[PDB]
């Protein structure tokens, strides 16, 4: 198998992939913390505990990092605990075949360029992708799979403990479809903004995408594709978006395995 | 005058209205930091300081806090600095003639009951009340002047810092509207995300309002209004507010002020 | 087994209890931290971790949490990880067979309703439960089984580490019985502090609401029971607490699992 | 008039004492947040807006801290801009004229010994001084007039705000009085305990130390006074304490710098 | 006079300088915190306090700042309290004489631009600057007065605060020089440390520059100066600096007020 | 197998020792993240998870921690989970044969006291030694095996991530070697200063004692010796350091085993 890491500000997603090329499938998928000062032990210790048998197994790693010392830990923790299999870390602004059509192409983070060529592979047309992590991100791949860029905006969930821990009057909730827009009790009216509202946030980005750029509108044939955690919470609230795909990152990291190698 | 004191989250308002019922205005007003620790004396002592020599014209004060050891700072100052004129303190749950038609009417912030309250009294009619502050609060009155709740969203500032602290490499920026929805380097699509996302939570929130309750549908004249200090920069990109009063707050505490008077 | 799970906001206790009805015990407990953000698959895998081959050994899961995020994740986990086997999820205003006769009967945390029911379930008469956590629950049940409510103290370790951390001559110190109350030193003074005082305080708390509330008197049978890890240090200290359960949670856990089945 | 400074790790008071000697009284007193980081300049500009037309008036300045970054700024402000007037400052340790057989006289903080010093002029015995501040300060002054020790509790607001922050279901609130010691809801339980365990914590250690060193029993007659911005709070829910006398620190700091001048 | 505002990370300088050219010099400097999230009106309130009757007399403000919200709320309050009188706010990357010669001349800070501008006006020949703030800056500027970069090294009371937060067997200790090299207990063995440490760090990064780069041998004439707050401390502990300059930031900011007018 | 511990305040060192006496060497090391609020339960799972088929091999084990909860959850796990095995724990102001001539020979703490014993069990005479960690500790050892003195210097890595997050224009950069000691970006300026000044501050501190001590002097043979993670980064900017050796504290745990056996 292929074991892929996805390491976001918040949560690491580790993926196993059986297959190559076309008929590859996501065959485990797991989801945990993401430590900034973890070390390669500690790494370690959890990645073997979750993918239990398997370790012998592996016949490649692919990672990719929006923390740079998780990065390095991982690159550590590849040499020390599998030196027998190939590993492609990526960077930001990485080379897959996905021209980055903006100002700097080796500041964007690597997990866009992923979900870019993913989404370009899978549907070979104009797409927006809507990742929903520690922050929402927005990519827009043209006809002719370029990234020309797109939004960030807050997460879903790092907004909402943020406006918890600001303040008093708010705590911690849980993040769950209420029962109306219009809430009854404290709990009610923050979990109605929290899902109402940023689905409205997801559907007005890709809606302003759709007008203001050329290519995009209406009449054009664009592929809207939703990726995360907390998606599948707000897909039935969003008009604009048509496909959720759950192992697009992973899928794109295998590409730029099976690219690398 | 009336010295109206609102105690938010993050800033506090001061304001200095002249004048009495209909005829009654904002002269004065000041933002200043909400300080969790602050006493009675540094209170008086910085509210003496914007407001000069008014302090032996003021006629009333009134004031309200979402944050419990301000209130009773402010309770202290009241008590202790301005003896000779009358003042009202607002607990949630207050006597003020809106309905407080939720579950626990105790546990609704002051500055939603003032907000509705200063917007029934300008519109007449069912309302929408949108607080830009630390939280984006939707408040719904009904047509016969009844608070029937709404939603908490997380705000634009809250959320943008969150998400700047949270990954390492976004930095701080400043919310300012950016060139395209497309941005084409980190600040840009940050400050896309932060902007155009709000104002489509904005008004996806709204619509889903006006959608599903019941008298607030498009054929029924329902006044959307929005307040608070980041309210300006998402105003041009809003499409479901109707109306911007700045000082909606300040004249929700003068009709507390003059009912309780 | 059972497996219950007492998600607290500090600590999580997860135990394992053998038996059915008069007959159930507690055979194995372990204490964890409690991660605010940690996810189902790093639960599911500590959890495995910590009961080794009774894996395959459980009859039914129980668990409880005052933390939304890690009750959501607990929900996650349990429907993903043993599916073969009943669950019981404990939420506030939870069908136990306590009557809830509070103001707001979906806000008091699950924790206080497991103990109340396991208190009278082990005594059949009014109650006072005092449960040392990161705060100190009291909860009052009357001689008919109702919760009336009680009081929520700051705890003992949090409060010292609070004051500690407010002072700069004072560090973090370990909690144990000084010499005498009258200490020579800061760490004999904190320590006198921090175990004396809070053991008035549980003292006072216990004799106030004796004299001040009916059928709680001293000529009434009441049973004073405490619970909790830092329990054992402040009880040769205390003389109203009678009794000491340190499973009170995982036997009440147990009552809601029965109930439920 | 004399400058009394009391810095402490949450709060700073300001006082203003007028007369000498035993015909000397405190004519004015602020009560201000600490800030561990504040500038001599800072302090200057806000004890000057305190104290207002009275610096041209002053015949000296008494300050004590327990935070000595303050105290070096405190110096450097004193230096800076009250040039003609004389200075105490007072470090641990302080000669007063008390005793202090204790293991370690140069690490018992400055507001204890003002306290005792206060305290023993006062009532000329023994006495228990109970000096509610960012930590409760509990002393024992013996008939000689000696600082024989006490104890260090965590403080009211101190351990409630942290209890509130350390739990997702505890909000921060206004610590008052509640209707009784059973709480009907989140607030009530929180301020029940607070208020009622805290007396009885003060209770419980004024006990202890009556019951527990020599001379200190009830059959001898010893003087209990509180001090501090919450004892009146708390004085009505005390058994043990007796008299309440808010200005004790800022007359002992009278009393230092009458003897070191 | 010229009003010069100095805004870093943590402490803010606010000087009034008289005279124009050779004939100006600093007459007042103050020292305040910097909040990160001031507003305007407070701002206005403490600077208004602190120039006293000076107000009236300003002719021109000059103003930098390492955190872009304060030098935004600072054009606020000058152009809303201040309007009479000029004002050339100072952005990283501003055009002053001195040629930026680094890969990102808009990404350098202002205090290094005009450090490097008024050490070049004073000295008319090559400078090694050492700016002791929030962090250490070594500015290298060549014998034709051209900023060649330089080096960032953590601060030293900042670094001494964040070992002290970081371990509890180290609490909050004064920044002052140790009886000797070796200390014989902790408090001495952290201020050995943070003193010759840091000297020794500024020495070493002073004679890596001078030996490592062109025209900055010790065979040439250099002229090394120090400035800042902490300077003076280091100060008798360095062989490799000449000159202390504590206005030097002032000066440059007078220099690049009268360049711009 | 020896089995240490070593317990810093950010991370934990775990190693498993073979042989006695000189024919003992270090055959695994793992380093792990130190958590303040972890249980025996918990560490206990990490550790066997770490040390794998070698916990049923275990002769002893040895434990320092400058954390002294950890310490106390390190002897409750050990005495739970490998009871068959001796433990000593080591504190603060252990004996080793090496005299403590300090003010406090008791609250050094066990790190220090380690490294000295290891240091001149190693090279039998006057030494000095650098342990890189979370604070940068200098020792300095006397000809006749005495624990001296020495400094405690903010560490390399914790004051760069002070210095990211205290400052919005820092983010967090990777701790490596620049290219050039004056660099031409923000990022390059930042680790030519985490490099080269703390090089220069090793440099400094050791020359100072070299200098400012007995028989330390050039003439005199004395060892330098550095230890610890980060310390082959600055190994090769240093010049007052001759020897390097990793496994340095671990090897004084086996020596106080040893010792205490």
């Amino acid at each position: 198998m292929l074991l892929a890491i996805d390491v976001r500000n918040t949560h690491t997603v580790v993926g196993l992939l059986s297959g190559m090329k076309e008929h590859a499938k996501v065959v485990q998928q797991w989801r945990i913390r993401t430590e900034s000062e973890v070390t390669a032990d500690e790494l370690a210790l959890t990645i073997d505990g979750l993918i239990g048998e398997d370790s012998e197994r592996l016949t490649g790693t692919a990672a990719l990092s929006t923390v740079p010392s998780v990065l390095h830990e991982v690159r550590i923790m590849l040499d020390q605990y599998w030196p027998s299999v190939p590993h492609v870390l990526i960077e930001p602004g990485v080379r897959t075949g996905i021209p980055l059509l903006v100002d700097n192409p080796k500041e964007v983070g690597a997990d866009r360029i992923v979900n870019c060529l993913a989404a370009y592979d899978r549907f070979r047309k104009a797409a927006i992708v809507v990742d929903f992590g520690s922050s929402i991100c927005v990519d827009v791949v043209s006809a002719k799979g370029e990234f020309l860029g797109g939004a960030i905006a807050p997460g879903v969930q790092v907004s909402s403990d943020a406006a918890a821990a600001r303040s008093a009057a708010l705590r911690r909730v849980e993040l769950a479809r209420p029962r109306s827009v219009v809430g009854k009790n404290t709990v009610e009216c923050m979990q109605a903004g929290a899902v109402f509202g940023f689905a409205g946030l997801v559907d007005g980005l890709v809606g302003r995408i759709r007008e203001d750029v050329s290519g995009f509108s209406v009449d054009h044939d664009v592929a809207i594709v939703a990726t995360g955690h907390t998606a599948p919470l707000l897909l039935p609230e969003l008009h604009t978006v048509d496909h959720y795909d759950q192992h697009l990152t992973l899928q794109g990291l295998r590409l730029v395995f099976e690219r690398n190698l």
